[PDB]
């Protein structure tokens, strides 16, 4: 039979963006940046062998992902609301949903190997993802009564590549939007402002 597996691998680092003092009738940036390091498989999804020992062919899909919220609370209970500025060359994708951000960029597909490797790693084994890609640009609308103060504000996303290994040529999967949505969320962008009012 013809297979497919589907392996999510997540990223998990913590970064920090310093918005400095900032009033509510602007919109202050934060850049999140794609650091390559060790992954997690957080998620699979595969019907074939779990080893390709360097003798056979398969096929691979590898999407590189990143989940966003689109509105976050702060620590006292107000909320902050997530625009895109400027996502690069990622595909933006389900914009209908109404909590997260989905960006995507499909790098490879139909590309045929015999690479020793391993086609469908568990969950909570990990591998060091290589793969480079460019930043995402956010913006924050702040709410008009946010109280005047210092703020730090931790934003969990999700990260990683979906690595999709199948026994045939033109093999195309997608993890659903809804699963993506679930993945947990092993990075952090911790965003720090003070709001001098405005």
């Amino acid at each position: 039979m013809a297979w497919n597996n589907i392996v999510f691998y997540s990223l998990g680092d913590v970064n920090s963006y310093q918005g400095g003092n900032v009033v509510i009738t602007q919109r202050p940036q934060f850049i999140t940046s794609w650091r390559p390091g060790i992954a997690t498989v957080t998620w699979n999804q595969c019907n074939g062998p779990e080893f390709a020992d360097g003798s056979w062919a398969y096929y691979r899909e590898y999407i590189a992902w990143v989940v966003f919220p689109k509105k976050v609370m702060t620590k006292n209970g107000y909320p902050l609301f997530i625009e895109v500025h400027n996502k690069g060359s990622w595909s933006e994708e389900n914009t209908g949903d109404n909590d997260s951000y989905f960006f995507l960029k499909g790098y490879k597909w139909d590309q045929r190997a015999f690479d020793t490797a391993n086609l469908c790693q568990k969950p909570g084994e990990t591998t060091r993802l290589t793969e480079k890609f460019d930043d995402i640009i956010f913006k924050v609308a702040l709410p008009a009564d946010l109280p005047l103060g210092d703020y730090s504000v931790t934003i969990p996303y999700t990260s990683g590549i979906q690595r999709h290994f199948a026994s045939y040529l033109g093999a195309r999967f997608k993890i659903p939007y809804n699963v993506a949505k679930t993945l947990p969320r092993e990075n952090e962008m911790l965003f720090l402002f003070k709001n001098i009012g405005g």
